[PDB]
C-alpha cells in the first residue's frame, strides 16, 4: 500500500496564526534558517540574530536587495522612493538626501526636539479637553506626528479642524489594509490564484494620494529658492537643480514617492508605537506607577519635559525599548533580497531569493532573554535601576546596516517627548466599560493594535502647580 504522490507540502497551514510566529515555531524543529519555495521563487528564513547580523551588516551590500511585489508595485509607483526601491543608483541617492535632510533639524532653532514639543503641547491642550471622558487617542496623536513631519517635509503644518487630515488617515488607512492581508510576507500568492480587488482597492488610494502631494509639490515649485535650503522637499528640489548642470533619478515622481514614504513611515509608525506603549501601562498598572514617580521627582511641573530629560527618566526609556521588543514595529523587517550569490551561516544562496529576518524570533530568544514574553523594563536596566543597559545583542528595533531605519533619531525623540508630556499631564486609565486592550496585535506592513479606549484624567499634581 503506497504513499499518495506528494504534489506540495508546507510546514504549517496558511492564514492560521501570526507569520512570524509559526516561522520561529518551526525553528524548534528545523533550526534557525530554512527555505521555502514558491513555483520559482524561494525565499530564506533567517531567526537567530548571528545569521540575522550576517544578512544586515557582514554582508549586507550582498542582501541589500529588495523583492518586487505587485502590490508594493502600486505603492510605490513601481519601486520608487526609498523604502520598497531595490538596491542601486535610485535607493542609494533618495536614501541619502533623506538623510542629509534629518541633518538640518540637529541644532538651531528648528532643532527637533522644538517642532516636536510644539506638537505636543497642541495635543495636551486638546487632550485636557476629554477630561473625565474615555476616547481613542489615535486620531489625536496622528494629527501631532502628521505635523512634525509635514514641518521636517515642507515646512508646513495643519491648523486644528483642516479637513485634509481626514482625507490622509483615510488613505492611509485603505493602503495599510490593502498593501497585504497580513505581513508583507506571504506563503501562498493567493492575490493572483482568486479573482479579487486588491489591487483596484490599493489603486484609488494611492492615486488621492499621489493627487495630494502633486498639489503640494506643484505649488511649491514656485516657492522653492537655491539659498533656503530648510526641509526636505529643498534638499530634493536643490539636487534636481545642481544635476541639470543623474537627474533622471529626480524626476518629479522620483521626489514625490520619496516624499510619500517619508509622510507615510513618519506617521504609521509612530502612531502605533505610541498606543502599543498606552496599552502595556494599562495591564501594567505598577510600572506605570513607578513612571509618574520618576517624572515627578526629575522633571517636576515647574517645567516640561525636554529631550536632556533622557538622562534622568531612564524606566521610561526602559518602557520605549521593551515596548520594541516585545511588540516590534516590524516582526520580520521588511524583506530582503540577495543581490548576488552570497551565503548565511555558510549555506548558498543564489542572486535574487528573497531572504527574511524574523526579528521576532531574536527578540524572544529563550537563551537571550528572562522569561521573553514578559513586559518587563527592568530588563533594560542594572538592578539598581540607576543606568540602561543591553541585556541581550540580539536586539535589533530598527534593523541594521544598509536598509536600517532612517528615521531613528525622529522616532526616538517623538516617542520620548509624547510619553513624557503624556505622563506629566495625565491620569492615564482603564475606561468605565473595564475593558483592557488586546495586545495580541495585528500583522500589516506595520504589527498594529486593536484600537482601543483611555480614560484621560488631569492629574491633580499637575492642576495644583499653576
Ligand atoms: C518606532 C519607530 C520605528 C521602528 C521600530 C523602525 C524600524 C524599521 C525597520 C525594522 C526597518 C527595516 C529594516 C530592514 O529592512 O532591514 C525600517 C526601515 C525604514 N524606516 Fe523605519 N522604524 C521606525 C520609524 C521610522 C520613521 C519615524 C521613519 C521616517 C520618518 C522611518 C523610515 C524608514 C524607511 C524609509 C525605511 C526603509 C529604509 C530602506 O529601505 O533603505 N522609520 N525601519
Ligand atoms: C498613504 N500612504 C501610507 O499610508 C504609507 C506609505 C509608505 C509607508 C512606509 C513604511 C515603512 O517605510 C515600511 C515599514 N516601516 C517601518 N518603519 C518605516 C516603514 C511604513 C508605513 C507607510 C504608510
Amino acid at each position: 500500500l503506497l504513499s499518495l504522490p506528494l504534489v506540495g507540502s508546507l510546514p504549517f497551514l496558511p492564514r492560521h496564526g501570526h507569520m512570524h510566529n509559526n516561522f520561529f515555531k518551526l525553528q524548534k524543529k528545523y533550526g534557525p534558517i530554512y527555505s521555502v519555495r514558491m513555483g520559482t521563487k524561494t525565499t530564506v528564513i533567517v531567526g537567530h540574530h548571528q545569521l540575522a547580523k550576517e544578512v544586515l551588516i557582514k554582508k549586507g551590500k550582498d542582501f541589500s536587495g529588495r523583492p518586487q511585489m505587485a502590490t508594493l508595485d502600486i505603492a510605490s509607483n513601481n519601486r520608487k522612493g526609498i523604502a520598497f526601491a531595490d538596491s542601486g543608483a535610485h535607493w542609494q541617492l533618495h536614501r541619502r538626501l533623506a538623510m542629509a535632510t534629518f541633518a538640518l533639524f540637529k541644532d538651531g532653532d528648528q532643532k527637533l526636539e522644538k517642532i516636536i514639543c510644539q506638537e505636543i503641547s497642541t495635543l495636551c491642550d486638546m487632550l485636557a479637553t476629554h477630561n473625565g471622558q474615555s476616547i481613542d487617542i489615535s486620531f489625536p496623536v496622528f494629527v501631532a506626528v502628521t505635523n512634525v513631519i509635514s514641518l521636517i517635509c515642507f515646512n508646513t503644518s495643519y491648523k486644528n479642524g483642516d479637513p485634509e487630515l481626514n482625507v490622509i488617515q483615510n488613505y492611509n488607512e485603505g493602503i495599510i489594509d490593502n498593501l497585504s492581508k497580513d505581513s508583507l510576507v506571504d506563503l501562498v500568492p493567493w492575490l493572483k490564484i482568486f479573482p479579487n480587488k486588491t489591487l483596484e482597492k490599493l489603486k484609488s488610494h494611492v492615486k488621492i494620494r499621489n493627487d495630494l502631494l502633486n498639489k503640494i509639490l506643484e505649488n511649491y515649485k514656485e516657492k522653492f529658492r537655491s539659498d533656503s535650503i530648510t526641509n526636505m522637499l529643498d534638499t530634493l528640489m536643490q539636487a534636481k537643480m545642481n544635476s541639470d548642470n543623474d537627474s533622471e533619478l529626480l524626476s518629479d515622481n522620483h521626489i514625490l514617492t520619496t516624499i510619500g514614504d517619508i509622510f507615510g513611515a513618519g506617521v504609521e509608525t509612530t502612531t502605533s508605537v505610541v498606543k502599543w506603549t498606552l496599552a502595556f501601562l494599562l495591564h501594567n498598572p505598577q510600572v506605570k506607577k513607578k513612571l509618574y514617580e520618576e517624572i515627578d521627582q526629575n522633571v517636576g511641573f515647574s517645567r516640561t519635559p525636554t529631550i536632556s530629560d533622557r538622562n534622568r527618566l531612564l524606566l521610561l526609556e526602559a518602557t520605549i525599548r521593551e515596548v520594541l521588543r516585545l511588540r516590534p514595529v516590524a516582526p520580520m523587517l521588511i524583506p530582503h533580497k540577495a543581490n548576488v550569490d552570497s551565503s548565511i551561516g555558510e549555506f548558498a544562496v543564489d542572486k535574487g531569493t528573497e531572504v527574511i529576518i524574523n526579528l521576532w524570533a531574536l527578540h524572544h530568544n529563550e537563551k537571550e532573554w528572562h522569561q521573553p514574553d514578559q513586559f518587563m523594563p527592568e530588563r533594560f536596566l542594572n538592578p539598581a535601576g540607576t543606568q540602561l543597559i543591553s541585556p541581550s545583542v540580539s536586539y535589533l528595533p530598527f534593523g541594521a546596516g544598509p536598509r536600517s531605519c532612517i528615521g531613528e533619531i525622529l522616532a526616538r525623540q517623538e516617542l520620548f517627548l509624547i510619553m513624557a508630556w503624556l505622563l506629566q499631564r495625565f491620569d492615564l486609565e482603564v475606561p468605565d466599560d473595564g475593558q483592557l486592550p488586546s495586545l495580541e496585535g495585528i500583522p500589516k506592513v506595520v504589527f498594529l493594535i486593536d484600537s482601543f479606549k483611555v480614560k484621560i484624567k488631569v492629574r491633580q499634581a499637575w492642576r495644583e502647580a499653576q
